[PDB]
């Protein structure tokens, strides 16, 4: 095993992460796409596609570092039942995400993993990335009303 | 809730055995991969992005018919230690899958769910495609050699 | 030098009115990005851009007349702390840059500097379509109601 | 409020030295040009833009961290009277801009603000490659002759 | 002077096994060209490309940092006298020269030179990706043997 | 083995000035890049690229002739601390070459290795191409002045 075990048990750590994600938000587009909301279908599948990549790339690198990629451990998906309870659950899940991310990227510093650092800090600016985008949907109902809000993702871009 | 009770019992374990699927299979890829094998990588990701695709069907599915799709529980990841193992492991899923689709399918006749009936066919023709695919390549090593057979499947197409 | 010095003096004015426009409607176009409100966004970006325009032909036109352009003045910024008073405060700086750009037309006329009024004369059109622009916005908000216009200006 | 509060100081410190040198840079850009030296003025020009892309990115970090970004101070300019005065102003100023990028590198890896610094450290490189641009152009000067070199920045 | 006397050490030992392995690279692909193995052949010669494309971006950097690149000392090369030992003599020079990057950001990481250690970690990805590569060679004779390895490999 | 001793032993001589060359040419361009004068740097390049591939063909014949080839051993580098030093120390460089190259392809007559010479006068006139080229540029030098020299080397 060539790579740092604490290091391995990160990248697993964030893994599982991503693969949260992913199911959680395949199933938030579709529960939107059977709501008429294609709009919010549509962006949420492609968030859901990025985490998809995201566990494919820390996958590469785990077997790299002749590590066992986990991808048996599912952590707890908490699916929404309306639109703010399925935005504010996904800015939740990316809460918890990027404080992962940020602990995996302290560790590997510490043990001069530099590419996995890099790889991880990749990951943490898109996870920002959906932080903002997030926030700005909440802050959106706010603003314009939840009615109006719904409105204007029924038709896809 | 407008579907049958027990078929939506029926879609959601289709969907868990996709799940499983998906997951062993993209391991597998990124296995034959990170050894070199990149024409049984390939095949194998292909395999899995096709799991991904029935499992969207069924939870579309699903949600139309007002049952909740069921992405929480994930089932047992065989993971072989070689390509021999990993070949049969697949196989092993896929005989286990084909058996709970053709049950399935028997309840969605019983209660006139023809459209039910009529994308778990479309699904289980595709898994019988995938036996054949698993049968044929281990039939390959025991006709070309084990040597042979891998060395075939380092470069792709 | 052959500039007359007060012509000089209201060119650096009207630059120091664009250069508070520009930083104001730039942090505006931001501001509206960053709360999902991207039509505004992209509208306020502009309105930014067509600020550093003007400013560029009055840094060209001080510098032909042997003048010194002022880069280093910058006044008031007023920035709103939601939509109707960030447009609010737009019109009110616009109405303020047209204020000046008359004068500076009026002494430019007297001195038979022909040319840097033409050149005012064009910074105001514009400003004055800026003017449009916002008295629109600011009435749609009563026709409309707040929401409905907030939600118009979401998409791109 | 997610960010960090000194994070957020250091982005406005940052952004500040920005708003300075699109300034010093695009009027010693219009002043190349006014003397005929268009290659100078062309490649000054693209650098204040530069800097234009600068500020902006900091401006949309220090909104998404949920700070005020502070557009109204603005620090000193020095402008030069002649080339080389010019080149050097621009060199004390990129220097100056350096220390703070590195000061506020060190204090987003010490908060563990991982994407802040990612921006710093595009930044930083950006202004290091300024730096090597001037440092060339001074010694070019001295190689060359200044007549020479003027003479070279005449035709873009 | 502006860089750091030991950060400019750091980059002429990083540009040392660069120019090693420039060396053992191409030769190693001209063997394979010699006797055969093309595809082995061409793919070690894009290797030895990569590390002249890495060298060019050291010297670079070290000129800028007003350091003296040093392309006087070449270390010890380690040529095979077969494909088995070739790879691994390529191997070995990779695990020695990933040990020194490592401890050239540390050393660039302590004085604050962001972009030299931002230079060494593309640098580093590289060389990670290449004993990826040399790995993977070198189980891929493990699993289908040496013979049909080779034959493999006859072919572009 | 099929190769004559002294003609590998020649073979290995012209490549060893040829990797001297190379990497002090490379450095050459390099500097001349960090100064400015980026059309001495373009052609510097292109001359080290031309002996990486006399290099090459060196490599390539004699493992042909089952000979070793030596890429272990880099004779002295000479670099200049200016413009007009670094072009004589490359026409010095040249004028020891050309001398091994007559020397090798008089011993490849004697043993009637045609081929070899055919590949050595090939590089011959390569490498007089290359000293007309250097003591042009020396004449320039005198005929226009080193400043203008200099000047006309700025841009590509
Ligand atoms: C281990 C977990 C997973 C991984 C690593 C993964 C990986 C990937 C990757 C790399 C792609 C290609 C994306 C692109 O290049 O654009 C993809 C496509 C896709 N995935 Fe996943 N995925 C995972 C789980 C899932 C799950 C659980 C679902 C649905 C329940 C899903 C649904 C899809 C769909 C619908 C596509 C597009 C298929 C097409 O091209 O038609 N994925 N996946
Ligand atoms: C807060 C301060 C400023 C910011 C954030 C800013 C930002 C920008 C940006 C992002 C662009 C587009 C650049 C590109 O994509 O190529 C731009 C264009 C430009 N800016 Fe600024 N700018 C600022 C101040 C100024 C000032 C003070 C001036 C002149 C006095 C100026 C002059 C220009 C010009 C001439 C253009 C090109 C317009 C065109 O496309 O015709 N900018 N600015
Ligand atoms: C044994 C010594 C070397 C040999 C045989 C060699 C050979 C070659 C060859 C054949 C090429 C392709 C040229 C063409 O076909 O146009 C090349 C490219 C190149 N070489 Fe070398 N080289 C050597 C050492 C070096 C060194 C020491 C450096 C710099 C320190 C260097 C820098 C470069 C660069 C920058 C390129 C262009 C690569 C690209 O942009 O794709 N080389 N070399
Ligand atoms: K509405
Ligand atoms: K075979
Ligand atoms: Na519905
Ligand atoms: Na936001
Ligand atoms: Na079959
Ligand atoms: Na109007
Ligand atoms: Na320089
Ligand atoms: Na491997
Ligand atoms: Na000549």
């Amino acid at each position: 095993m060539k790579g740092d075990k604490k290091v391995i048990q990160h990248l697993n750590k964030i893994l599982g992460n991503e693969l949260i994600a992913i199911n959680q938000y395949f199933l938030h587009s579709r529960m939107w796409n059977d709501w008429g909301l294609k709009r919010l279908g549509a962006h949420e599948y492609h968030e859901s596609i990025d985490e998809m990549k995201h566990a494919d790339k820390l996958i590469e690198r785990i077997l790299f570092l002749e590590g066992l990629p986990n991808l048996q451990d599912l952590g707890k998906l908490l699916i929404g039942e309306n639109t703010q309870e399925m935005l504010q659950s996904d800015l939740n899940l990316e809460l918890c995400a990027t404080k992962d991310l940020r602990e995996a990227i302290v560790h590997c510093e510490q043990v001069h993993d530099y590419v996995s650092r890099d790889l991880l800090k990749d990951i943490l600016e898109s996870e920002e990335e959906h932080i903002d985008y997030l926030e700005t949907q909440l802050g959106l109902i706010q603003k314009v009303g939840l009615e109006n809000y719904l409105q204007s993702h029924m038709h896809e871009d």
